[PDB]
């Protein structure tokens, strides 16, 4: 049965929610506030999108969030507690609602005095999400410390997959530094590999405090990073498509790679070994999530058993070319289907 749904405005906002959400409250692409669920007895984020299906562009994205979220079922992962519309049928729906568990901290207002014995939980969660992603063939492709909730317990999960635009990429911005090379400069077809780079880069900034490699543009930003891990050699330089990228790399006086153990000084010889295996410039031969837990950096907290993978993921939709109104009935299907987890 339909759930009975009422009206409000907040904040210049109208938000038509079945009863079960009480006591809303504004927050914060689209408008999120928080509310209590009277079904779960959780705190709750309820997001109306913002004009869901006002091109194809437009409507192609909100299906794929919704299909990806729906996707989702890991402890270290954003999951889906609830979708809904206030329309009766295909020929009225406008709009949609999305819920998920209230986050109320990031990596940042966490980072406190760390611990290594922090660091080594905070890392291992993020590989244990990574490798559920990575294991349906999904590249997150957006890992940073804002992108991150932690609790009071040091419990994590991964949030706001990529689904950004030059401008939000220029100059001295954090939305770049934790960016793999290849992709930051469109190198070549990137893959999954790209997320070790930003787990690195965590990893470092956890241990010392202090950002890797904040550039100041993406000029900058290559020079502190070859400074760390070698210019490259004659195996990676043939990988990189562009030849006029690969003419400027050339153009820069060769350099070796440095001694990680007199950058990351005084920090724990196996979290050196681990950053020196991810932090690699050639994307073919960094360590993956799986082969990352294993090693013995996260032995106290390491248990084959309890580390799952996901269920398989058909992206075909994303080669296919639809209209606004097929997009938007494949988006109806979706949320009238949705079946909430236990
Ligand atoms: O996109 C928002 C969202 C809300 C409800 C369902 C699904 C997604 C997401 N929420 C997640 C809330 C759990 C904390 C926050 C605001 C923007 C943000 O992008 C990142 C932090
Ligand atoms: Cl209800
Ligand atoms: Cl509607
Ligand atoms: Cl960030
Ligand atoms: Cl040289
Ligand atoms: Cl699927
Ligand atoms: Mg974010």
């Amino acid at each position: 049965e339909r759930p009975t749904f009422y009206r409000q405005e907040l904040n210049k906002t109208i938000w038509e929610v079945p009863e079960r959400y009480q006591n809303l409250s504004p927050v914060g692409y689209g408008s999120v506030c928080a509310a209590f669920d009277t079904k779960t007895g959780h705190r709750v984020a309820v997001k109306k999108l913002s004009r869901p299906f006002q091109s194809i562009i437009h409507a192609k994205r909100t299906y794929r969030e919704l299909r990806l979220l729906k996707h989702m079922k890991h402890e270290n992962v954003i999951g889906l507690l609830d979708v809904f519309t206030p329309a009766r049928s295909l020929e009225e729906f406008n709009d949609v609602y999305l819920v998920t568990h209230l986050m109320g901290a990031d990596l940042n207002n966490i980072v406190q005095k760390l611990t290594d014995d922090h660091v080594q939980f905070l890392i291992y969660q993020i590989l244990r999400g990574l490798k559920y992603i990575h294991s349906a063939d999904i590249i997150h492709r957006d890992l940073k410390p804002s992108n991150l909730a932690v609790n009071e317990d040091c419990e994590l999960k991964i949030l706001d997959f990529g689904l950004h635009t030059d401008d939000e990429m220029t100059g001295y911005v954090a939305t770049r530094w934790y960016r793999a090379p290849e992709i930051m400069l469109n190198w070549m077809h990137y893959n999954q590999t790209v997320d070790i780079w930003s787990v690195g880069c965590i990893m470092a900034e956890l241990l010392t405090g202090r950002t890797l490699f904040p550039g100041t543009d993406h000029i900058d930003q290559l020079k502190l990073i070859l400074r760390l891990v070698g210019t490259p050699g004659a195996e990676l330089l043939k990988k990189i498509s562009s030849e006029s990228a690969r003419n400027y790399i050339q153009s820069l006086a060769q350099m070796p790679k440095m001694n990680f153990a007199n950058v990351f000084i005084g920090a724990n010889p196996l979290a050196v070994d681990l950053l020196e295996k991810m932090l690699v410039l050639d994307s073919d031969k960094r360590i993956t999530a799986a082969q990352a837990l294993a090693h013995a950096y996260f032995a106290q907290y390491h248990d084959p058993d309890d580390e799952p993978v996901a269920d398989p993921y058909d992206q075909s939709f994303e080669s296919r070319d639809l209209l606004i109104d097929e997009w938007k009935s494949l988006t109806y299907d979706e949320v009238i289907s949705f079946v909430p987890p236990p």
